[PDB]
């Protein structure tokens, strides 16, 4: 695989081999070549570009990709300008506009700040056809990306788990609670962030908790 930092597939690579991971390659191979495909095949991988595999401190799980044109490129919650910021992304903002003292908005969707200082931007499915949302569902995704939450979960030590939604929470549904921090509410989209997003705090208490640990605190604002 190309477009794939070095520090992640010294350790995950050994997906590459396997039965699922190559069927699934090539599915994906023959999806370009008949339609279009996001993102596009150097921004799949985006989020193993950001950062070294050991400075990752905390992992936000998602699970399409958008499927409009220019919107995804790797990681989940964000957009390459200058698509602005999809309603569940606003609503992020909304809630480090009262939880983070110093948080402002950018008025960018574009959230590589976050994944450079060690922020797991991951979706589940990584890939998905033009304008057909979860088209590449149950293709070999999921079990490349639960293999990677799995790996992080057996070999990190202290990472933040933020699990917003039902799809996120069953995924992270394994992570040992005890060796990792696991917080959880509901999913920021207009739908159902009333339920408990708007309040949730997770940005501060991610912080308070990294740091706790002697870990580096992630500088939201940086953007």
């Amino acid at each position: 695989m190309e477009f794939f930092g070095e520090s992640w597939k010294k350790h995950l690579s050994g997906e590459f081999g396997k039965p699922y991971f190559i069927k699934l390659m090539g599915f994906v191979a023959e999806e370009r070549k008949h339609y279009t495909v996001y993102p596009p095949p150097h921004q799949v991988f985006t989020w193993t570009q950001m950062c070294d595999i050991k400075d990752v401190k905390v992992v936000i799980l998602g699970q399409d990709p958008y499927h409009g044109p220019n919107q995804a490129h790797g990681l989940c919650f964000s957009v390459q300008r200058p698509v602005p910021p999809p309603p569940s992304l606003v609503n992020i903002y909304k809630e480090l506009s009262t939880d983070i003292e110093d948080f402002v908005h950018p008025g960018h969707g574009d959230l590589s700040g976050w994944a450079k200082q060690g922020v797991l931007l991951l979706n589940a499915v990584l890939t998905v056809r033009a304008h057909q949302a979860n088209s590449h569902k149950e293709r070999g995704w999921e079990q490349f990306t639960d293999a990677v939450v799995s790996w992080l979960n057996q070999n990190s030590n202290g990472l933040v788990f933020l699990l917003w939604g039902s799809y996120a929470q069953k995924k992270g549904s394994a992570i040992d609670r005890k060796r990792h921090h696991v917080l959880q509410t509901a999913h920021p989209s207009p739908l159902s962030v009333y339920r408990g997003f708007f309040g949730c705090r997770h940005f501060s208490k991610t912080n308070e908790l990294l740091q706790k640990s002697g870990k580096k605190p992630i500088d939201w604002k940086e953007l």
